[PDB]
């Protein structure tokens, strides 16, 4: 499938579970629509959120929800949530995986795009 | 100076040097408020955004333009810019420092609040 | 298999082709011993360096050959390569995955322990 | 002040204080050779390693002793030390900053070369 979400704990050295992600498509009036959500799984990956024919050319923001992530361990952590914005699809049809690792003051993100 | 943002860039090894810093508030009916901006220095940092009076407890965005920053150096990025979401808290330490790491495909994000 | 090693290239958006890897582990004598290597395939992944029964409790070290990679792409970076060095196994058998993302002047290294 | 080490914690946001460094210069028969050290300061920074009449051309390891930093703080780290190893060059530029970012299971590095 086009779209995957794969997150890393650096706190546990683990895959990170049950982490909530919602995906948005700008649409035509430059809001953000509700596209696709799902959690992580035990692996701590996400597949499914989307098909190649749902999956058109946009601009997508996926949202990672680290704070939910970190409250539901009872942990204050930083930041409200990790935000990814890309143009997707504008070449043609590719597959794009987004690659998290979360610390309770830091993350990072980063994309994998193959043909 | 309660909030500073460094940026860094991890293809060539430098500060990100002229990066568009844009700071937003949560205002009451949930959208963002401009706030402050500036671009970083020959240092890759960005000093004098606000003052400990004018930041106070609440939800900030800072958005990053590493999409310029890109493509000035004539490299096609990923991202349309790099966003940093926090809830600014009294309890506890007084300074924020966002640190950005820039990669084309990839950005990381640290705080460091002393 | 119980150590594996994936890595990403923060530049490009892929898999990191064709890392070099060598493992060593601490011997008796203090020295790094060779233990086992191999490359990453073209998924960035390294699969079957070890078994469970030659992957014995030690301090190890997982060298990543930045370097070779990044010259055999004709760029100038600054890391010679590397290094994760851990104790493994010390309570019984686990299964370790090092996951590294790449770009010329950063590296970053993450471990992924299973039971 | 061609070389500076800055240590950051991940886990708590702030600055990595008094961490252990030390910098090896790798000398002609391939062993590593004390050239400096210290502990980080109350900014996570080490300043003064050494000199631009001492750091010459070659290749340096700055070995960071997170291990120590983890279990006075409660917590079971991963890896042993974390490792930086570099060529320092005199072409281009003159100043190393190696930055460090620290979690129990995981450890970025950067280096900005001004
Ligand atoms: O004050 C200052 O001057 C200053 C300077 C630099 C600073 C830094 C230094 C290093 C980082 O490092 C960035 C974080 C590390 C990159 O993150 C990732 C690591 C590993 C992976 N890997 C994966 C994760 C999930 C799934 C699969 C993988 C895989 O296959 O590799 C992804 C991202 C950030 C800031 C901070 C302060």
């Amino acid at each position: 499938c086009p779209l995957m979400v794969k997150v890393l704990d650096a706190v546990r050295g683990s895959p990170a579970i049950n982490v909530a992600v919602h995906v948005f498509r700008k649409a035509a009036d430059d809001t953000w629509e509700p596209f696709a959500s799902g959690k992580t799984s035990e692996s701590g990956e996400l597949h499914g959120l989307t098909t190649e024919e749902e999956f058109v050319e946009g601009i997508y923001k996926v949202e990672i929800d680290t704070k939910s992530y970190w409250k539901a361990l009872g942990i204050s952590p930083f930041h409200e949530h990790a935000e990814v914005v890309f143009t997707a699809n504008d070449s043609g049809p590719r597959r794009y995986t987004i690659a998290a690792l979360l610390s309770p003051y830091s993350y990072s993100t980063t994309a994998v795009v193959t043909n």
